[PDB]
């Protein structure tokens, strides 16, 4: 067989396996070969299951129809996004926090923004992540060349600062034990633990970043699920504008998981060590490596940020919050320690003295329910299982009755 | 003022200025400040102007409505793209060329694919590009750290192999003078020259890559504008499957510039030096760094690849090709050497002994038409100007009558 003379990217070689969620998909397929008549319920990947509100899809269809008229047709948008959408985002989510429309960059999703920010930061930065955290932060770091090899003894890539978040520290890092890095990826409410940082904790985080001269990348993707009285944006902390940016998405709010629209906010006071504004490099990246969110997706997002859109999103979020309460009540009834669920549409269940992949496998085998093993979100990680609350009501109720059957003899 | 201690990415510092088209749009904005009532006609960035056919928009609207029903709602799609769409692409554009549905990766656009491919290749590869060429290839290379600084004496970034394409060589490089690199970015029909490589030239390119152990990244974004009888896909050349991948987009065929859908084709027999298949690393990038093309955009694309869709696209393409002819006849009547326009919806006009940025500025100032200066596409480059054919018929006619008035005399 012919082979080229080009070397495989050594950063790709550093990666341990496939992305977590593809590997789950594999095990689910293998399960269905074993049990062809199983009624599988997926509470794994956090994918929304209910229809997008009519107020939102009507706007998208209307925009689509307009594209076939002389008067309504539009080509390329500004790659930062439509001005009225940037304005609406700035007002709706950041009004009072000193964010201008020009600080908002509209994307096709937070996942893709993470990787574009990582292209911008480059191979020479060091990163810190919550441990556990959404696996894309770590994986994007490895791909960009920011790390060493994976150490199988500690289950960590070298040169990443994994800030451990545990029942014993209230799922917020002990910052006095955290080494300096250039970047700090910080998610609140956190995926997978569900923990939302308090104002006092975020204040300490900003103070930490300011003293270390770090940039915080704040992921507020689940902030609309907040029930506790905690900040929804990092920009609520005075000083955040000198050390933080924020990334977010409509995915979990509007059912936009397949529609594709997010944003990143980068303040004017966020500067590199030479005084260069970070937002100017992001703008370069966005103009050269991206061609903007879909015009139809942008019109949907614009429809969301209206009285009727906002009411529709509250109703949807409210439905998934009650799904999460059912799940919480289920595991608590069975005697497990269950974390999260209060401020986020998933629960973080403690299965001490077992490996999370084993618990994942046992739940899948016995109940035909897919969950997510905690070690998929990093070594801190082990052994919790994340259970998603997204699903039709009857599917959630049925999953929970299957859990009850599986776990009835465990406690006490 | 407070500054962090994070060091600016030194690859960002390398970049000589803003991206080409934003910098033009700035000059356009300054012009409208100076003359608020100027009737500006834009023939700069190749943005489509005609409405998307109803067959396509009706499919997208229907998909949008379906997302509001229990039965029609869908969340995350496969990051690689809906299997029926990957199948439609494989069959429609590559049927008979040995391309399987699993070799197709559906994206939100070719510009974004070039960047994802460059993340995949990483910092340690060297690149060759046509000179002139579409600026994203070079800029993505600089961003990924594949280059040195910009050299102002030659107008080139260090460590990039600029393959010279000229009227004199038929806009195809003398491959015996081209140094070995890992990657060869090749556009056919080329943007900005309009030149479409013949089957023999492409055969030479494949033979060149094979003996050098290079990967060709073939950009066929304008291939549907082909008039000459030349290959539309690199995979028409036997042996391309061992050395080449292809990228393309719906933007220019369906007016999708704002809708967002393209694809990359990576063949099973394309392997890194250690035997590892390239498509496998691409798939890993796509699962980690991307969440899939919009479901509505995929529905629109699926409707394009039907008899009705293909008919609509043929009609729109034919319209823009007539526009191009008008532009060619205009500049030829004025005594300019004009290249391209046969196989692409833009014309490459030679303005001898003059700076293309100066020409761009004169045209804008005097006629209120925006063009693209050739130096924007690299040192080879100077001083040509690219004129796009995308526009309502009346605006193309008006723009041409403005050029005639300015130059005729
Ligand atoms: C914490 C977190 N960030 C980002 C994403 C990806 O968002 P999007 O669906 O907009 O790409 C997800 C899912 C997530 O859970
Ligand atoms: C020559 C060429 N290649 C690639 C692209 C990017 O394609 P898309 O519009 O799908 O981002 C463009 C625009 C282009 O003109």
């Amino acid at each position: 067989e012919y082979k080229t003379k080009v070397s495989r990217n050594s950063n790709m070689s550093k990666l341990q396996a496939g992305y977590l969620f593809p590997e789950i998909a594999r095990r689910r397929s293998a399960h269905l070969l074993k049990y062809p008549d199983a009624q599988v319920i997926s509470l794994g990947i956090g994918d929304t299951t209910e229809p997008i509100p009519e107020v939102i899809t009507s706007a998208m269809a209307k925009k689509a129809h307009e594209l076939s008229t002389i008067e309504g047709y539009s080509g390329y948008g500004a790659e930062q996004g439509a001005k009225p959408l940037r304005a609406a985002i700035a007002k709706t989510f950041y009004g009072g926090l000193g964010i201008g429309d020009d600080d908002v960059f509209v994307s096709d999703g937070a996942k893709c923004d993470i990787s574009r920010l990582q292209v911008m930061f480059g191979s020479n930065v060091t990163i810190a992540v919550q441990d556990p955290s959404y696996p894309a932060y770590v994986d994007s770091s490895v791909i960009m060349g920011q790390t060493g090899q994976f150490n199988t003894d500690v289950q960590k890539y070298g040169n990443i600062e994994y800030m451990r978040c545990t029942p014993e520290n209230g799922f917020f890092p002990d910052l006095s034990t955290v080494g300096r890095t250039d970047i700090i990826f910080f998610c609140s409410p956190n995926n997978p633990t569900g923990a939302a940082a308090t104002r006092e904790q975020l204040t300490q985080l900003v103070e930490f970043a300011k003293k270390n001269g770090s940039i915080i990348v704040y992921d507020s993707a689940y902030a609309m699920y907040m029930s506790d009285d905690n900040p929804r944006s990092i920009f609520e902390i005075p000083g955040a504008e000198e050390v933080a940016m924020e990334t977010a998405s409509f995915s979990k709010y509007a059912g936009f998981t397949g529609v594709r629209l997010g944003w990143t906010v980068i303040p004017k006071k966020l500067l590199y060590s030479d005084g260069f504004p970070v937002a100017k490099d992001f703008n370069r990246i966005i103009c050269t490596c991206f061609n903007g969110a879909s015009n139809i997706s942008q019109a949907g997002a614009l429809a969301c940020l209206t009285p009727e859109g906002l009411e529709a999103m509250h109703k949807v979020i409210g439905f998934y919050k009650e799904n999460t309460n059912i799940i919480i009540d289920t595991f608590t009834s069975l005697g497990y320690d269950v974390y999260g669920g209060k401020n986020a549409p998933y629960v973080w269940v403690h299965f001490p003295n077992q490996s999370s992949w084993d618990v994942f496998a046992e739940i899948l085998e016995k109940t035909h329910v897919v969950t997510t093993p905690g070690s998929g979100f990093g070594p801190g990680g082990e052994g919790f299982v994340r259970v998603s609350a997204f699903g039709h009501r009857e599917n959630i109720l049925e999953a929970c009755r299957r859990f009850k059957q599986l776990y009835k003899h465990h406690h006490h």
